């Protein structure tokens, strides 16, 4: 009976039921009860969908302010994700720690920035959050090269240009910080499953002094993934770089220019073989 009304909690907290909630917690439901499957309470539920009065409700009654779930997220950090300047300030108040993280290393600014909240991510910012810090994760984890990444590599790989400007102009974030696998934003923004953003982002990194010569998972470096792209432009802008390795082979064997010519991209082949030792570049498609 006290289970299942702890579960009605729960969904009242879902469904906005705001005068069920009263009747349920008054009635003596467990305000900091938590689901089997995730961890998650009616305060990471209220967070969640933005509801700062069902937040302070459930606080009124008792509510654990900084009671994480089961990927250590505390209610400061869904707050985050929802991108709630009045959520942040208010655990903040309550004695989240601007810093903090969940057991993966995601911090608020982290968070900000993979989901693209540029107010929430300038609050932060102006609250002491530590920009530049890289993902601390589980040892299990780190032992498999995970974690590491930094805010920065999640707006890249997210492709969110705005956070991006904003990270590097004004915040200083620091662009050639690598992750344990050794990736730094510019890996990050070629591996990005949108289409949409990879060629504005790409571009500003490079603008910033990315570094060309890094190394993704299978030895992909940044000229094989925008060949892998069919990027005439981005393959053009990294040929263009100081130091840029264009001999460089995957785990497979393969150097960008193999890689063009496998998927028959004229422009890109002609570019990449000129760049290197043969004599005979026109005519290789
Ligand atoms: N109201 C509710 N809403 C959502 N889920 C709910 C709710 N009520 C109950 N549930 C139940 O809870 C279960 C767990 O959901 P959870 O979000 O608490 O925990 C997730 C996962 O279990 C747990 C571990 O996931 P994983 O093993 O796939 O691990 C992911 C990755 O391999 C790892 C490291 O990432 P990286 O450093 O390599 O980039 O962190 C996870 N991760 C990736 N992006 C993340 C992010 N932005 N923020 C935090 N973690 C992130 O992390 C949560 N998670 C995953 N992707 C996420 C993302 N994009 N944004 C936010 N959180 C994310 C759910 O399965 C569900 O059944």
């Amino acid at each position: 009976a006290a289970v299942e009304d702890n579960h009605l909690l729960i969904k009242a907290v879902q469904n906005e039921d705001v005068d069920l909630v009263q009747q349920l917690l008054e009635g003596g439901a467990n305000v900091n009860f938590q689901e089997e499957e995730g961890g998650w309470t009616p305060l990471h539920n209220a967070v969640q969908m933005s509801r700062e009065d069902i937040v302070e409700l459930l606080l009124r009654h008792g509510a654990d302010p900084v009671l994480r779930k089961k990927n250590g997220a505390t209610p400061f950090l869904l707050a985050a994700i929802a991108g709630s300047v009045k959520l942040l300030k208010l655990f903040l108040s309550k004695g989240a720690d601007v810093n903090e993280c969940d057991f993966y290393g995601f911090t608020a600014f982290m968070e900000a920035a993979v989901y693209g909240k540029v107010k929430a991510l300038k609050f932060l910012y102006k609250r002491g959050a530590n920009v530049n810090l890289r993902r601390k994760t589980k040892e299990d984890q780190e032992r498999l090269r995970k974690g590491g990444a930094t805010a920065l590599m999640d707006a890249a790989e997210k492709g969110h240009v705005e956070v991006l400007k904003i990270l590097l102009d004004e915040m200083g974030a620091d662009v050639n910080a690598c992750d344990n696998m050794g990736r730094n934003a510019l890996i990050h923004a070629l591996l990005s499953s949108d289409d949409s953003d990879v060629e504005a982002i790409t571009h500003l990194l490079l603008d910033h002094g990315a570094d060309v010569n890094v190394r993704g998972e299978r030895g992909k470096t940044p000229l094989i993934l925008a060949v892998e792209k069919k990027h005439l432009g981005l393959v053009q802008r990294l040929l263009e770089q100081e130091h840029i390795e264009i001999n460089d082979t995957d785990s497979d064997g393969k150097t960008a220019l193999l890689l063009a010519v496998e998927l028959k991209l004229k422009k890109i082949a002609e570019l990449l073989c000129k760049r290197g030792a043969s004599t005979d570049c026109g005519d290789l498609v």
